[PDB]
C-alpha cells in the first residue's frame, strides 16, 4: 500500500497473509474454513496466516493453518487477468474471535463514489521498494466505469472495477495482491492489477466479487 496509514493491530480481522516460506499475497477470510484471494496468487504449499499484524514477529494472536485445497476460477485468464479469483480451503477450522473474523460476501454490487478499505503488506513506494512489517490500510473510492475504461483502454472487463485516485500517490501495490477491498462492510473487491503503483491516471484494478457469489457459494457447498 502506497500513501496509506498503519491500520492498527487486528483492526482488519478478516485480512490474511499467504505464506510459502515468505509472505507473497493477501487474502480474506469468508468463514472459518475458506479464504478468498486472487487466482494470480496461486501456488502449491500455501500456509494461511490469520490474526497477523507484524508478519515478521510472533505477537501471540496468530493462527497458522495449511491449505488443503486451492480452487482457481474455471474461467481465469492469466493473460488478461479476467476472473482473477481463487478459493483456498483450510485443513482445519479457524477459531473465530475478536482478532480473527470473517467478512461478509456482497448481496449486491457496490456503487461508484463509495469509499472502500484496502489493506495489505505490499510495497509502500511508487518508485523503489520498501516492504512494511505491519499491516497498512488505504481508503479509496470506486471510480466510474467510464473513467476506469479510459484509464486502461481495451483491458477492463465487466468482472473488474477501478478504485483509487487519478492524481496518483495512493494505491495498492505488489504484495497486496489477493487482499480485500471492503465497502460498506462487504467484500466487494480483490487486489488484482494496475500499471505500476500510485501512478497518475493509472488507478488500481480489482476483481468484482459480486459477480462470483453464486460460484463461491456452490463451491463451498461441495468441497
Ligand atoms: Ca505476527
Amino acid at each position: 500500500i502506497v500513501g496509506g496509514y498503519t491500520c492498527g493491530a487486528n483492526t482488519v480481522p478478516y485480512q490474511v497473509s499467504l505464506n510459502s516460506g515468505y509472505h507473497f499475497c493477501g487474502g480474506s477470510l469468508i468463514n472459518s474454513q475458506w479464504v478468498v484471494s486472487a487466482a494470480h496468487c496461486y501456488k502449491s504449499g500455501i500456509q494461511v496466516r490469520l490474526g497477523e499484524d507484524n508478519i515478521n514477529v510472533v505477537e501471540g494472536n496468530e493462527q497458522f493453518i495449511s491449505a488443503s485445497k486451492s480452487i482457481v476460477h474455471p474461467s481465469y485468464n492469466s493473460n488478461t487477468l479476467n476472473n482473477d479469483i481463487m478459493l483456498i480451503k483450510l485443513k482445519s477450522a479457524a477459531s473465530l474471535n475478536s482478532r480473527v473474523a470473517s467478512i461478509s460476501l456482497p448481496t449486491s454490487c457496490a456503487s461508484a463514489g463509495t469509499q472502500c478499505l484496502i489493506s495489505g503488506w505490499g510495497n509502500t513506494k511508487s518508485s523503489g521498494t520498501s516492504y512494511p512489517d505491519v499491516l497498512k490500510c488505504l481508503k479509496a473510492p470506486i471510480l466510474s466505469d467510464s473513467s476506469c475504461k479510459s484509464a486502461y483502454p481495451g483491458q477492463i472487463t465487466s468482472n473488474m472495477f477501478c478504485a483509487g485516485y487519478l492524481e496518483g500517490g495512493k494505491d495498492s501495490c505488489q504484495g497486496d495482491s489477493g487482499g480485500p477491498v471492503v465497502c460498506s462492510g462487504k467484500l466487494q473487491g480483490i487486489v488484482s492489477w494496475g500499471s505500476g503503483c500510485a501512478q497518475k491516471n493509472k488507478p488500481g484494478v480489482y476483481t468484482k466479487v459480486c459477480n462470483y457469489v453464486s460460484w463461491i457459494k456452490q463451491t463451498i457447498a461441495s468441497n
